[PDB]
DNA sequence: GCCCTTAGCCCCTTGACAGGCGGGAAACATCGTGTTAACCTTCGATTAAGAGTCGCTGAGTCGCGACG
């Protein structure tokens, strides 16, 4: 469904064990947006997955 | 019972078509060109809600020493 997601990550893809909580709102029709952290704790727009 | 004579079958010679592949000659549908000059000189999708790893790159941290 179209709106704003908050996918905690489950340890995957994590520095050691932190994790990620990748904000991501979906659209209805257009581009997706990823708001996601890292291991250096910053927030990071990660536009349809292309680039951080 | 054997030899002569004649009939039937097989074979040869000619032939009057019949039309039949096929190139030619011709009537007709293609296939690559042109050519015209009145106005816009950045078009657009598409992952991206699982997962094990190959191939490369570029930042922050240290040694060895020289010159005051």
């Amino acid at each position: 469904s179209p709106g704003v997601f908050f996918d905690h990550d489950k340890g995957k893809t994590h520095a050691s064990g932190k994790l990620l909580f990748a904000a991501r709102v979906i659209p209805y029709r257009g581009s997706w947006l990823d708001f996601e952290f890292d291991a250096k704790d910053i927030v990071y727009v990660r536009i349809d997955r292309r680039r951080k």
